[PDB]
DNA sequence: AATCCCAAA
């Protein structure tokens, strides 16, 4: 569908750090280019995705959110001569299978800046800090998606029919909680 | 300390 259902993003996007529920990955995603130095956005590249789900018909072995997003780059077909910067406003982080993926990409495709906005942090068993860690050396920036944020993706990847983003509780508060761990695990205190 | 986990009951 061309708008993400309001329900759905309030439920995935919800920054309650240690919320139960979330089992799903939603992606929401625009691109930007680099003319007469500043960054112009495209407006037809733009848009959502959710992970293949584990069990579902046609993809049994399912397929994270971030991996099915480095799917759909190739068909943009990029100006290799063009700096472009993409922004993911991810519900759950990257895990470290796809942190490394995605470090990958951005090493192998210098003319692209990565940009990763998270409602929450997926901790992977253990594993991410260590996978984020990795992607932000690799160049790509990570940080916790803000209500202005959120609310971006409310008026513009949402199918809200003329609703105005409403702030679930919390939401500044639960921002800056992650935004310190987020800190902690970048500076490898965590 | 652990919470929480692109599910599993
Ligand atoms: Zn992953």
């Amino acid at each position: 569908r061309h708008s993400m259902d309001p329900a759905t993003f309030t439920f995935n996007f919800n920054n309650e750090p240690w919320v139960r529920g979330r089992h799903e990955t939603y992606l929401c995603y625009e691109v930007e280019r680099m003319h007469n130095d500043t960054w112009v956005k495209l407006a037809q590249r733009r848009g959502f995705l959710a992970n293949q789900a584990k069990h579902k018909h046609g993809f049994l072995e399912g397929r994270h959110a971030a991996l099915c997003f480095l799917d759909v780059i190739p068909f943009w077909k990029l100006d290799l001569d063009q700096d472009y910067r993409v922004t993911c406003f991810t519900s759950w982080s990257p895990c470290f299978s796809c942190a490394q993926e995605m470090a990958k990409f951005i090493s192998k495709n210098k003319h692209v800046s990565l940009c990763i906005k998270t409602a929450r942090i997926y901790d992977d068993k253990g594993r991410a800090a260590e996978g984020l860690r990795t992607l932000a050396e690799a160049g790509a920036k990570i940080s916790i998606m803000t209500y202005s944020e959120f609310k971006h993706c409310w008026d513009t990847f949402v199918d809200h029919q003329g609703a105005p983003f409403q702030p679930w509780d919390g939401l500044d508060e639960h921002s800056q909680d992650l935004s310190g761990r987020l800190r902690a695990i970048l500076q490898n205190q965590e």
